[PDB]
């Protein structure tokens, strides 16, 4: 039987494991190992219908030849596990056990892999957990459907920038863009009168939101430039709300009869738009098309980097900004102390009596501390505590180095 | 005639102006100026129905004595300006021109003020813009309604942490908690079968979601502790979806007949739950009750700080993390160079011929530069560049100080 397979597992201690046995069983089988691969992923915030969408992609993948691939209207939606409720469902990364072999309009036979991912910003996950899942799914997929609710907000762009930057760090250097197709899929688009449901309205909507212009503030420009530089092809699809039954009914199990017809109409456009043979983007790494065996080799290698400690840790705004503020303030403070001591006992300055040098040092040290205490920082004195002690500990070291210099110039005259 | 008044203006260059004349005209009037004040605010992501909600608060405020204050089912919703479309409507902060005078059950007559705010994360706003509006509405309000769509995600908690932290920085030091009542208002709650609509289901949902435990990762703990430490009273209300007409219909103008009965039923509970006489939290700053007169003074004082450059700038995850990584790497790299030069030309060391010292310095500088280059940082080499040049420029300054120490020990012997 075909089924979902857990491939990347996120542990309770926030570490990550790759099930290589399971991965090899699927992608290294003789029928597919040497086929060029198309990898489709859906990712984004938790509880927003990723698995559900992905299960409709499955119906299409199996029954694409039929005009009614969308399914019997009384049949439940199965595959990757999905359900209602406010608690996250999908964890780590899972792939469908059956790799699809599809013929492209070029006579080419390709392997199609489907990837479902753990939602970002659930309440048991560190930012590192979420970033790793998102990054890994982006580096591996050739088509990434970035799933969003109702609108494309500035915080959505910021997250994407962060998560994709985390992906870039783990990759070999290239002048080419790191990734290929990105789709901003907007669920519950509420304004068809302004931008139509689907790809055309979506495209117009996205071009307005990702626009970079001369008078746009750099912070706004930069997050946008980052996204443009990452992906070869960027598109947007606006999907209508599927109706409150889909949203609210604890008994709903996916029967098309319970889904609003305008949603079904746009869904039938969306899936082939993603996944028809003419649309299947072959995975390229470093500008080279990759086979299923090669994809397994990049997957192992990338995971290894995220399991290690070479990468910087992803951090929240408060945490990262607090660190930045403190580090910068320690540097100014120390550097102020250091310039001033140079005027007292630099190499071109005379011997100073050690009692007087200690008095000037205490003066100068204190000025640097008061200087540091006085700079406002995220998040206040509490967070600063360990940095202030570092500042003092580091100034004392400089002072010790100055003492040695001063002592090498010592003058003593015997006198009654 | 009562109406909305623009009180805080955000300019196109991202600066802030207070309309004091307008503020004084409203809050310094002889009837209200000396009355203890209750300030109600709504804040959160743009396009989520903040103003719409507030206009229902206005209906309750005018008609609280009637059981049917919610209105005639054909009456359009007016007051603060609201509409559909994906582009933000409300900018800055506006207050209702009419201050409501209400008698509390203890016989006190208090003044009630309403605040509508510019939504966060729109595509024309810097993070500082958003942070400033949210912070200011929180510092001024005694009741802050934190408006969320569908769920409370880890990113929502993070935004709230940052924004409230930005507010604390502008405030006087105190052992008391900086703020009073916070309401997590969840719009379009989809799981009444799990947690009931309203305050009781919200309270249970929020206690699960804001819970701090021993085995929870510090990052999850810290965002929670911060929120507990900021607010005196924290509550949650789960609100049903108002129906797709309200969400989707460009002609909808607020008539209750077009709004789902379950939403209306719950709306009728929510507003008095927020704003009934027994519920009206009198504004306290530093543990002291504030009059309308006093509030205007704090509003002016806080604004000055946000107009200045005393505060740290709010930054995105990538911007702050990139800076932290770079600052930290420059300090290690410089510190490595510095220790090594100490073994060569500290005060306890012999004279070294300047040609040889230069050779040692170049060796050492290069080692520190590689050390810096080898550390992976967000986001890569481009961003690291201004820092690397600073690193080289700062090492050269150190070298210049060492040259002087060394020259002070010079040995020259004349010999044929
Ligand atoms: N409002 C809305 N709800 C949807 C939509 N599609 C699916 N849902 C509902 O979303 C709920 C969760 O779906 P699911 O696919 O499990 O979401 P997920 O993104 O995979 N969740 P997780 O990140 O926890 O795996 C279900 O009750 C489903 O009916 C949509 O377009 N809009
Ligand atoms: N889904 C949903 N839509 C709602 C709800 N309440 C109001 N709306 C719709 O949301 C839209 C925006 O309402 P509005 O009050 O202007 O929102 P806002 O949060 O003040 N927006 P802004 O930040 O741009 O000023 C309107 O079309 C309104 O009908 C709700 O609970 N759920
Ligand atoms: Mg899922
Ligand atoms: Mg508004």
């Amino acid at each position: 039987k075909a089924g979902p397979v857990q491939v990347l597992i996120v542990k309770d201690d926030h570490s990550f494991e790759l099930d290589e046995t399971a991965l090899n069983r699927i992608l290294l089988s003789e029928a597919v190992r040497d086929k060029e691969v198309v990898a489709v992923s859906v990712a984004g915030a938790f509880r927003k219908g990723k698995s559900f969408l992905m299960d409709f992609m499955l119906r299409y993948m199996y029954n694409q030849e039929s005009v009614d691939w969308v399914g019997d209207y009384n049949e439940p939606l199965t595959g990757f596990s999905w359900r209602g409720g406010s608690e996250r469902e999908t964890t780590g990364i899972q792939i469908w056990s059956e790799i699809f072999l599809i013929n492209k309009p070029d006579g080419k036979k390709v392997a199609v892999l489907l990837m479902d991912t753990q939602g970002t910003f659930d309440s048991q996950s560190t930012l590192r957990d979420s970033a790793t899942v998102f990054a890994l799914s982006t580096m591996i997929s050739s088509i990434q459907v970035y799933n969003l609710s109702q609108n494309v907000q500035e915080d959505d762009l910021q997250h994407l920038q962060l998560f994709t930057e985390y992906g870039r760090l783990a990759m070999e250097e290239t002048f080419l863009k790191p990734f290929q197709s990105l789709i901003f899929l907007v669920r519950d688009w509420s304004f068809p009168y302004e931008f139509s449901y689907g790809a055309d309205g979506g495209a117009k909507f996205l071009e307005k939101r990702l626009k970079v212009s001369g008078n746009q503030h750099e912070e706004l420009q930069n997050v946008r430039k980052h996204i443009h530089s990452c992906f070869t092809n960027i598109s947007c699809f606006l999907l209508p709300h599927p109706g409150l039954k889909v949203a609210t009914n604890p008994n709903f199990d996916g029967k098309l009869k319970e889904i609003d017809d305008e949603f079904i109409k746009n869904l039938k456009i969306l899936i082939p738009w993603l996944l028809s043979p003419e649309s299947l983007d072959i995975k390229e790494i470093n500008g080279n098309k990759i086979t299923c065996r090669g994809l397994v080799e990049y997957f192992k290698a990338y995971i290894k980097i995220y399991q290690g400690e070479e990468l910087p840790h992803p951090k929240s705004m408060l945490q990262a900004t607090a660190e930045a503020n403190n580090l910068a303030a320690v540097a100014t403070a120390k550097d102020t102390y250091n310039k001033k001591m140079e005027e007292i006992c630099g190499g071109d300055k005379p011997f100073l009596a050690p009692n007087d040098l200690q008095t000037k040092h205490l003066q100068l040290k204190e000025e640097s501390v008061k200087l540091f205490r006085g700079v406002k920082k995220m998040g206040g004195e509490e967070f600063s505590r360990r940095y202030l002690q570092q500042l003092e500990s580091e100034i004392d070291e400089l002072y010790i180095q100055y003492i040695k210099h001063n002592d090498s110039k010592t003058i003593f005259h015997a006198a009654r």
